[PDB]
């Protein structure tokens, strides 16, 4: 049972300006999860140090990037907070109207898209690199869903079946043809020591057979 959802017209209209503006700097789109995961794992700890139960559903905390040639697929997986149903329908728990709102404002008075994060919809700059997105989310107080879009106005949402996860959130970047150096070590490497050096959580880049 797969359920279809119109994108909120502003939310349409980030994902068409992410996926259409020339726009060269793409490798951002690895920070900008990243700080979603260590955001998500902030909130699972801050919940566990009055209620240490909330960690029954895994006690690690951390961030593992899994790239796969075969597949095309760059995975990121934390065992943060997770999402419910109702988070995922609601613009994957962002403020996105009002967070696209002004970061519309910003580029329009000079800003650039690498600013995205400071608006709270960092998670769409995914599309500069990947022609569609599927979000696996474990969240404590419901089940194990499935989020995906290839962008163009829609998104579906169903129970996932697959691997169970036990608490928190994988985000499967299916790449586009032309951005496969997202997939390579040395260029994944690069990018996390740039960018994410400060990320407070153990972040292990998988090898390849
Ligand atoms: C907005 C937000 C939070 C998370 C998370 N729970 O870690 C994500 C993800 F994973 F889709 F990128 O986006």
């Amino acid at each position: 049972e797969v359920e279809t959802f119109a994108f909120q017209a502003e939310i349409a209209q980030l994902m068409s300006l992410i996926i259409n503006t020339f726009y060269s700097n793409k490798e951002i789109f690895l920070r900008e999860l990243i700080s979603n995961s260590s955001d998500a794992l902030d909130k699972i700890r801050y919940e566990s140090l009055t209620d240490p139960s909330k960690l029954d559903s895994g006690k690690e905390l951390h961030i593992n990037l899994i790239p796969n040639k075969q597949d095309r697929t760059l995975t990121i997986v934390d065992t943060g907070i997770g999402m419910t149903k109702a988070d995922l329908i609601n613009n994957l728990g962002t403020i996105a109207k009002s967070g696209t709102k002004a970061f519309m404002e910003a580029l329009q008075a000079g800003a650039d898209i690498s600013m995205i994060g400071q608006f709270g919809v960092g998670f769409y700059s995914a599309y500069l690199v990947a022609e569609k997105v599927t979000v696996i989310t474990k969240h404590n107080d419901d089940e194990q869903y499935a989020w995906e879009s290839s962008a163009g106005g829609s998104f579906t949402v169903r129970t996932d079946t697959g691997e169970p996860m036990g608490r928190g959130t994988k985000v499967i970047l299916h790449l586009k043809e032309d951005q496969t150096e997202y997939l390579e070590e040395r260029r994944i490497k690069e990018i996390v020591k740039k960018h994410s050096q400060f990320i407070g959580y153990p972040i292990t880049l998988f090898v390849e057979k």
